[PDB]
DNA sequence: CGGCCGTACTG
DNA sequence: CAGTAC
DNA sequence: GCCG
């Protein structure tokens, strides 16, 4: 399916380098180019052809042809020797490019250096100790078990609750880097107060081991980001997200948390070109603005009972989860 | 050239 | 607010 | 990085 593998592998290396260095826009640009290459119907055979692909410009075309005709990309030999370390540091949940840069300027070079000498935020300390477990993508089965665990715990409070694992799991991938469980209820009200009760229950059985983000001093359209671990010998710690939402937002939440991230932003961009706005909450008319183009409030929500409804209103052919990698 | 999805917590 | 993440 |  990817006729340009020999090419996308090389471009991915540069993209990642720019990314870990904080050059976010340059990296986003590469991503869209790389994605466009992956979906191209055949191997790219010329500069002109490459440039013709939406998402690929002169700069990228030039590199593509260089790889195509020589089998290599010289720019790769000129990547700063600091990239591997910056990557290692930003692999720690809670630590981004700014923190990786700080640690590198202070002279740190290994996870051991970070452990013994770096100032760590509460979230980062958790990210560090579970570094390896978090970098390992778990097999689909485990994801299923984690999702079932959350479902049973929630349904024990209200059998009507609907629980759905999204992210890569819903996109049908064989391995998952995390598990995101979306919860709601058909009656449009019984989702209230589930968060608190659900968390304490999961903590009761030792399933939840660490909390990264969880504002339990607020009961509104919530989110929990933490660490879970299935009972039983040898089980690793895994990243678990729990989002509880009202029934009216279910479709957009399902669409957003299923992803991918590239797909979400592409859809949102597309929504704006049609005078609309897409968020994990809803599909609305264009947001309201002030004299100087400043946003002074939300647009009007357009009811979307199902994901199909979002595509319909955007004038786009429906896409199944497995087809949303970008 | 300037904009690049829209939004949720931490400290 | 600046950073990080979904 | 790309695009308009
Ligand atoms: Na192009
Ligand atoms: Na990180
Ligand atoms: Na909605």
């Amino acid at each position: 399916t990817n006729h340009n593998l020999h090419i996308t592998e090389k471009l991915e290396v540069l993209a990642k380098a720019y990314s870990v260095q904080g050059d976010k826009w340059r990296a986003l640009g590469y991503a869209k180019a790389i994605n466009a290459l992956k979906s191209f119907h055949k191997p790219v055979t010329s500069y002109q052809e490459a440039c013709s692909i939406p998402g690929i410009g002169k700069r990228m075309a030039e590199k593509i042809i260089e790889i195509l005709e020589s089998g290599h990309l010289r720019k790769l030999d000129h990547i700063s020797e600091s990239v591997p370390v910056l990557e290692l540091f930003s692999n720690i949940w809670g630590a981004g490019t700014k923190t990786a840069q700080m640690w590198y300027q202070q002279g740190f070079r290994s996870l051991e250096d970070i452990r013994s000498q770096a100032s760590l935020t509460t979230q980062q300390a958790i990210g560090l100790k579970h570094y390896s477990d978090f970098l390992e993508r778990m097999p689909r089965e485990e994801a299923t078990e984690i999702e079932q665990t959350v479902q049973k715990a929630a349904q024990a409070f209200n059998s009507g609750l609907l629980c759905v694992a999204c992210g890569s799991y819903r996109r049908g991938k064989a391995t998952c880097g995390d598990v995101d469980v979306l919860i709601t209820h058909p009656d449009g009200r019984s989702h209230r107060g589930i968060f608190s009760r659900l968390l304490d229950s999961l903590r009761q059985e030792g399933f939840l081991t660490d909390d990264l983000v969880s504002q339990e001093e607020n009961g509104q359209q919530q989110k929990y980001l933490g660490v879970c671990r299935l009972p039983g010998p040898g089980r690793r710690h895994r990243r678990l997200d729990i989002i509880v939402v009202p029934y009216s937002e279910f479709a957009c939440a399902l669409l957003y948390f299923t992803g991918s991230a590239h797909f979400n932003r592409s859809m949102a961009a597309l929504a704006k070109t049609k005078g609309m706005s897409l968020s994990e909450h809803a599909l609305s008319t264009a947001v309201v603005r002030n004299t100087h183009g400043c946003k002074v409030g939300p647009g009007r929500v357009l009811p979307t009972p199902t994901e199909k409804d979002v595509f319909r209103l955007l004038g786009l052919p429906y896409r199944e989860p497995a087809e949303r990698d970008w």
